[PDB]
DNA sequence: CTGGGGTCCTAGGACCCC
DNA sequence: GGGTCCTAGGACCC
């Protein structure tokens, strides 16, 4: 039934937002994500680190054994927000259809629209300017017929580009498009799928359908769908968070009940505040809490609970703490919160 | 040498209904 | 024998 589809992506956008800020880190590497000292990861890498091969959700060890000059920047959210609520009202001009994934990141749908007269590609390719223009940062984009194509679209020609896909072009783009480009085909499952010798979508073009859903079940119906260039997904603008969470890794492993409460101290204002703003009476549907040891296991505990309260996180922390601990390290303790349905 | 914020999926037992 | 809720956990995304 063919849409158009523009996805567009900010490139370096926590980097891209420091350097314009500072333009004294435009040409060095840099990244945000925390020191190793704290044990933390990469979030965001600029082109200069990219070159030594930092990437992001790499263990910020890693990243300074290959780049030993990175610049570490902690980050502040509140300058990327900014950026992004100015990227998503950039949006509200051209279409009210309009998926936010992340920060710098939207589906917009423009099938209906009379802007770049009915050019996804012109739009696509204004939008990514007035960006420039009105926040010094650079955007990519991708036109497609379908959501994940637009996606794919989107890395192509990056950073300071776009790349389009028309519907004729599509049985050639996806005959050797690699089955882990699709989004939500991550390390495991592209390690099976080469184990069963399905290295692209012209691979599993050749499948069984009824096969795949032996094997993946739901999730082999969409890998057969997407392959043949399918995804039904609309463009949602009505999509509503669903939960509030807060974690922190400490330095180093915690051995005791009393250091471990006296984390929960501090993540639970943060909690609550940030529970506050959407939601001022507190009112929620389940609170819990997270462990994780040193052996990189995590167990979860949930219950109804009808308004966030500190008291039985701490209860519920220990009950964990006694019962599933076992004597390991502890290296990460965490908040949780599932809002109420609508 | 492995973050912090989330979404979506699965699956067994409890629970309720015929 | 059905279905929805409850809970834990895992894969995946930015
Ligand atoms: N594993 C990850 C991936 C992204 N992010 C954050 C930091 C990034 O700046 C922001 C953008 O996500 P992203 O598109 O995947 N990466 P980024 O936009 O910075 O670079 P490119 O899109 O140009 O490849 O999300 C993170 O914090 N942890
Ligand atoms: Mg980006
Ligand atoms: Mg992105």
């Amino acid at each position: 039934g063919s849409r158009k589809i523009i996805h567009v992506d900010m490139d370096c956008f926590a980097a891209a937002v420091e350097m314009r800020d500072n333009p004294a880190l435009r040409d060095i590497p840099i990244a945000i994500g925390g020191s190793r000292e704290r044990r933390g990861v990469i979030s965001c890498a600029n082109y200069p680190a990219r070159k030594f091969g930092v990437r992001s959700a790499m263990p910020t060890g890693m990243a300074l054994k290959l780049c030993p000059h990175l610049t570490l920047l902690p980050g502040r959210f509140d300058a990327y927000k900014e950026a992004s609520n100015h990227i998503r009202e950039i949006f509200s001009r051209y279409t009210s259809r309009i998926e936010p994934l992340s920060l710098d990141e939207a589906y917009l749908d423009v099938t209906d629209s009379v802007h770049c007269h009915g050019s996804a590609t012109l739009i696509a390719q204004e939008i990514r300017q007035t960006i420039f223009n009105e926040l010094q940062l650079t955007a990519s984009a991708g036109v497609a017929p379908v959501k994940f194509l637009a996606k794919i679209a989107s890395d192509m020609n990056k950073p300071n580009g776009q790349f389009v896909i028309t519907p004729a072009e599509v049985p050639a783009f996806l005959q050797t498009l690699p089955l882990a480009k699709i989004p939500g085909v991550g390390k495991v499952s592209a390690a099976k799928l080469e184990a069963m010798g399905l290295r692209t979508c012209g691979d599993v073009q050749k499948c069984d359908l009824v096969m795949l859903l032996k094997r993946f079940g739901k999730f082999g119906r969409i890998l057969w769908e997407r392959s043949q260039g399918i995804d039904e997904r609309d463009v949602n603008s009505e999509r509503l968070r669903k939960s509030v969470g807060v974690e922190r890794t400490m330095a180093e492993d915690i051995h005791h009940w009393s250091e471990c409460e006296a984390i929960i101290e501090r993540l639970y204002p943060e909690l609550e505040r940030r529970l506050a703003k959407v939601k001022p009476d507190l009112l929620i549907a389940r609170q819990g809490v997270k462990l994780k040891f040193d052996d990189f296991q995590q167990t979860t505990q949930e219950h109804v609970w009808p308004r966030l309260n500190k008291a039985d996180l701490i209860a519920t922390a220990r009950k964990t703490w006694d019962e599933r601990r076992g004597g390991r390290g502890v290296r990460l303790v965490g908040l949780h919160v599932t809002l109420l349905d609508p």
